[PDB]
């Protein structure tokens, strides 16, 4: 009994008492272990076991991608340690999420097919850049005290399939065309199934992965580390099925989950994370879950006529608008970059500085 | 005769008076008030009877119209008040304006024909989405001491109509394509009666409003606050009707006044309203109201490949450019965003600093 | 033997004795020097001399391309005058560099033809705005300390060949059309003789021009004024070059240095222009070169859709993201604005310092 409670407590957001013991391990476990910090911050979560299970499901969905992922992760970590960049934001995961996320989304928009080694030469460089970029935009961010926001990820992997595209000998990728034909949308054949299923598949497509199982495992990662982050996460994606549904979105893109990663990005930063965790909080990350969805369709229709995929660029603008808003009210609180944890510390920060 | 001078001195300007005699009656009147204080706000004009004559002149042009306009600014107004925006800023109209252009031009732009409620949906999120970007906007400007500008409403209504698209079940928009073929403008085939007609047909188009009745009331309106403003928009639109002769424009973009909504906004700005009315900043804003035509053309033609059109994003993006550049003269004066009022007030207040 | 010495010492960097002698002189004959000074400026050169040797290749290009080059920088400088801009950045060439651009490619873009008169009234008013649009950069970008780095050229030259474009009746531009094809790049096919000539062709296509002695012409004009940019002038060259050949660029782009501009620029500022001369510094400056190409690769195939050219902004996106980073190193030290010269007065300033 006593036993259970001690294990869940321990492997229970972000493992301060783990963190504090690698310090004193070898240098390549540090690094191993900075590298699944990284893998699980992309959901916002600094628990290295979610970390491993996020790796399970990449495993699950495809090893090219995996391994894409973890060698853009992995030099994402060393950029940041050759240009001294913090250790305490390198150790915390916060250099890893855009290189696992370059890797991940350079093997799935690339068109040269499964075990292209060479895509792994520009997954190395654009994974170096992560850093770079990351600090390029922290800097002007932090004036306004915001975060980073997956930003760099999204300079990168855009940067990187617009100066290839889909005509380019080495590095093909997919055609991205912009709609040119009226769709006809019969609810009818609508399928709820897979409607319901939507919300899985978009905590997978958070990282890239289309298949629901691997959903399942991210949303039982984010439950072993912060069951706030989980509830968000499901709100989130159930905000971009609904929303997918009021703006005529075709079906196929709505059960493969493309209306929901950036809203449960949205939905968890702006809920829990930066925001500290009130009603009035929770209605503001659901209606940032909304405005997001909008920016989807906005920046996914914008985009597809340069060819390139909307990446996240959504999730950026909408957290960001939504988090340098000011008002005359003291319950949407805006917690200041240092002190932001997961959403069970930011909520006892809070409660604290109440009392 | 003294009673005349009285009443000219009541209805001209800021309603001082008006104002303070608000605050005291019923909430619905007073929401009423600040709705129709946004309404011309548009103009730069915190006058609620301009702001009736403005939707005198939007019922003549299209009632459908009116109506969008008005319930997208009536809902722009509920969202500042359910946030807690400030109610001085509210009071004076600045987050109405975004919503009944917000409501106006998806009317506008909305292939779905007349009296189409379900457009009310989007008119309604869009508008209560005008006071957070707006905010977002503000935090990011406030820095440099620089108005929203009605950039909030670009970014709505280009985000509505590039997610929706022409090729949209539910929210169909016009087709905007990008120019594709050499067009044989001849100058015989001018018309003269129409181009000096574009002077109100501009001032029309500040609001949607292609009709010259429409932009001849919207010119009574501009005349009953401040005679400033009301040159400096017929010299604003004369700007851009000779801009667009310049540049070998169709004659009946100039015809329609599409040349000259840009350019009248940025002379107002630029002109009485942010800079001190000094001959110097008299030319600077003719400057501006030129600069703002090529950007126009610009902005019209690089976002008609998105299929959206270019809308108000030339003004703001000239007159952020004219207010943030730095002289070595005294006589360009950049006056603080809470000491701008009508061009009346910030001339008395310039000239009392002086002395 | 010492003669020579003391020459070389004078005609060396920016020339220290004649500009002491110049405030002197008559205002034209200023108006003159700053005018060579600024067409030097666009090499990161502020010298007079390598100002005559950058005319005379321009007019060994093409003499029409030399007139409009010629006169959008005299008219920068002059509405720089008129704005009452700081005469100590005028009499640096701080404001003529991107009139000078402006001037060179709107001539170099134009479909009008040789000798097209009319040409120079947009060559004027563009001019004119280099200033106004340079203190608008000033202002955002003094706040991290960051040069403008010729961004206000790149929006005025784009802001022209995108309001008239190819169909332009007045101002035709060339076109330019996206990659809708596959490209059969053979490795066969690929001539040594021309891809190690791209390198005094990207220097100058820095200001236009596709002649390898008008390049040869510009390094002598570096090299003149400093050494250390003339190193990093090939070196960036030459990583333009490779990073073509890695990009599966088309080969007749890489031998007429269209991949080159860019990256000379990007590895002059951030070599020793804006950072203190280090080997860290040295290889960020290579970093940056190849960044700055993935850019021109980038920032060309998003441009071509809107029938623009990526002229320049490949460079300053890239050496803004590498002066913005932060590093805990003291080796990667950033200069303040003020402090910097050419790379030799920044290497002595900085080991000054540090003694
Ligand atoms: C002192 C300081 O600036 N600390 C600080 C800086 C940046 C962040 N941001 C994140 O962890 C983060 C942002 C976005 C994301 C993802 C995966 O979307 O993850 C937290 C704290
Ligand atoms: C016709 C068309 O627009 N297709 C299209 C649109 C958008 C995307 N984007 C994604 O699939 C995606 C998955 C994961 C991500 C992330 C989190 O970076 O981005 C692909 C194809
Ligand atoms: C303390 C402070 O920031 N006050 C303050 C803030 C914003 C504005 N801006 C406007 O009224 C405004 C800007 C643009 C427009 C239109 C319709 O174009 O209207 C004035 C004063
Ligand atoms: C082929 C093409 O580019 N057509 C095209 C271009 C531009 C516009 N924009 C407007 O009419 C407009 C009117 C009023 C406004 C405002 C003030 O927001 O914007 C429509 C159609
Ligand atoms: C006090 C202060 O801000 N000084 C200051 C301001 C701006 C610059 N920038 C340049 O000289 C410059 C930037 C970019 C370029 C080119 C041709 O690319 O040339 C230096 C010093
Ligand atoms: C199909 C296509 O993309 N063609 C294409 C692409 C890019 C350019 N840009 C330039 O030539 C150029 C030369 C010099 C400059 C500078 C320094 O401003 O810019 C032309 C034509």
């Amino acid at each position: 009994k006593a036993n259970l409670i001690k294990w869940v407590s321990f492997i229970s957001g972000d493992m301060a008492a783990f963190g504090e013991w690698m310090k004193g391990q070898f240098i390549l476990l540090q690094i191993m272990d900075w590298v699944l910090r990284g893998a699980a911050q992309v959901m916002f979560v600094n628990n290295p076991l979610s970390g491993l299970i996020i790796f399970a499901g990449l495993i699950l969905q495809n090893r090219w991608w995996a391994l894409n992922g973890f060698v853009g992760t992995v030099f994402a970590t060393i950029s940041a340690l050759i240009l001294c960049q913090n250790r305490g934001a390198i150790a915390a995961g916060l250099y890893g999420y855009n290189g696992i996320l370059v890797g991940l989304l350079m093997a799935v928009f690339s068109n040269a097919g499964d075990w292209y080694w060479w895509l792994l030469l520009p997954n190395i460089f654009m994974s170096m850049a992560c850093p770079i970029v990351s600090s390029a935009l922290a800097s002007i961010n932090s004036r306004w005290d915001l975060p980073v926001f997956t930003l760099p990820f999204n300079i990168l992997v855009c940067l990187h399939m617009v100066a290839t595209g889909h005509y380019n000998q080495y590095f093909p990728q997919i055609l991205i065309q912009p709609t040119t034909s009226m769709s006809n949308l019969t609810w009818s054949e609508l399928d709820y199934a897979q409607l319901f299923r939507s919300i899985p598949v978009g905590i997978g497509q958070v990282y890239g992965c289309d298949n629901a199982w691997t959903g399942g495992i991210f949303m039982i990662a984010l439950f072993i580390s912060s069951p706030i982050t989980f509830a968000h996460a499901t709100i989130g994606s159930a905000v971009g099925m609904v929303s997918g549904l009021a703006l005529a979105a075709p079906f196929k893109n709505i059960y493969m989950g493309l209306w929901g990663y950036n809203c449960v990005l949205a939905c968890i930063a702006i809920g829990g994370m930066f925001y500290a965790l009130t009603w009035q909080t929770h209605l503001l990350a659901v209606a940032c879950a909304f405005f997001c969805a909008y920016l989807g369709s906005a920046i996914g229709n914008v985009m597809s006529n340069f060819g390139l995929p909307a990446c996240t660029w959504p999730f950026c603008l909408s957290a960001l608008t939504f988090l340098l808003i000011t008002t005359e009210t003291k319950f949407i609180h805006k917690l200041p970059l240092a002190k932001v944890a997961y959403p069970e510390q930011n909520l006892r920060y809070y409660w604290k500085m109440k009392k």
